[PDB]
């Protein structure tokens, strides 16, 4: 069936440094509007399965 | 810069009827725990860009 239980991070304001752990998950603006927590157009999930 | 606004859906819990239009968004249980909500373990979104 697929494992879709793994995931990564795809969006971020900017690079990391090294060593650096990230695990903030929030709607990723990617527009001109805000999201407000809603997924949608330009507001974009920062974690793929 | 990619193209993100295009979804499909990935999760059903049976198949569509011909001609048949389906818009709900809710979080898809793949496992025997509830998903209450948050697309965590075993528990996915139905969309996918």
């Amino acid at each position: 069936g697929g494992n879709y239980n793994y995931r990564y991070r795809l969006f971020r304001k900017s690079n990391l440094k090294p060593f650096e752990r990230d695990i903030s998950t929030e709607i990723y603006q990617a527009g001109s509007t805000p999201c407000n927590g809603v997924q949608g157009f330009n507001c974009y999930f920062p974690l793929q399965s």
